């Protein structure tokens, strides 16, 4: 009767209103488990796995974000997850420009990125699923970076973590983390500044990282707060709270996730459809 969610690494466990909120690598979604006697071992398994950044096998109650069962990972699972969620740091091959020359160019890049939004006639496949903020921030950010790279630039990622909530203006989503591209550019006087580009939250243009993180703690949606943020090299697809990195060097996962979410919009479905079939 339970839905097989597959293997994953839990990265956070946080008590709220008599329920345990669990976060997992890569996905922005929170899962929940009730602190009942019958769940006490599943909860311990999750706590230890969070502590040690180790994988578990998750089963969900159907049509929900509620965990119904947790099973241990095999030695093979442990070995595999160590290979993909890694402390090994690998940089880009070619040397693109890390600093955009002026605001006009920054703005051009913004427009190119927004022109790739799903739901706009200018976009090519796979389009960037900005209109679907439920999940997939990681894929949207990696695709934004690819656009910069197509123009000869690289950038950073900024990952923000916490009890996050954001509004589209019509509905709210809850996230354990969010990511967008953090672009360096020279201002009018030649001094380097940084801005976030994230059309899923700011449709008008680049914004400060302070403003961007503030949009991730929108208290009109409910309780919200930031616990941490970290800037990384652009090539990092996902960064865990333990500072491990996951990569998607050829955008195999990115394009697969964007394709899966292409027709989705708004704050539903939630949780998002399964993207486990997407590999690297």
């Amino acid at each position: 009767k339970l839905k097989d969610f597959g293997k994953t690494v839990p990265v956070g466990i946080d008590e709220e209103n008599g329920m345990i909120k669990v976060s997992f690598m890569l996905t922005q979604q929170f899962y929940e488990i009730k602190p009942t006697k019958e769940n006490e071992q599943y909860i311990g398994m999750l706590r230890q796995a969070v502590k040690n950044e180790s994988p578990v096998h998750i089963f969900l109650k159907p049509n929900s974000n509620e965990i119904g069962k947790v099973e241990s990972a095999s030695p093979e699972d442990v070995r595999y997850f160590k290979t993909i969620l890694t402390k090994e740091v690998k940089g880009q091959t070619n040397k693109l420009a890390s600093v955009i020359p002026d605001v006009a160019t920054l703005n051009s890049l913004f427009n190119q990125i927004k022109n790739q939004s799903c739901g706009t006639s200018t976009a090519s496949s796979p389009c960037i699923t900005f209109r679907y903020p439920v999940d997939g921030c990681y894929a949207r950010a990696h695709k934004m970076r690819q656009i910069l790279m197509n123009n000869g630039y690289d950038c950073e990622k900024q990952f923000v973590y916490g009890n996050l909530k954001a509004s589209t203006g019509t509905c709210c989503v809850a996230w354990s983390y969010h990511v967008a591209i953090l672009v360096s550019y020279k201002n009018a006087s030649g001094v380097t500044e940084k801005r976030i580009i994230d059309p899923s939250l700011f449709s008008s243009g680049p914004v400060t990282d302070t403003a961007w993180r503030n949009a991730c703690v929108n208290t009109s949606c409910g309780s919200a707060s930031v616990s941490s943020y970290a800037n990384t090299a652009g090539n990092v697809y996902y960064r865990s709270p333990s500072n491990s990195y996951l990569y998607d060097n050829n955008l195999i996962n990115t394009n697969c996730v964007l394709t899966k979410f292409s027709l989705l919009s708004g704050c539903s479905p939630s949780p998002a459809p399964d993207v486990s079939s997407c590999g690297f």
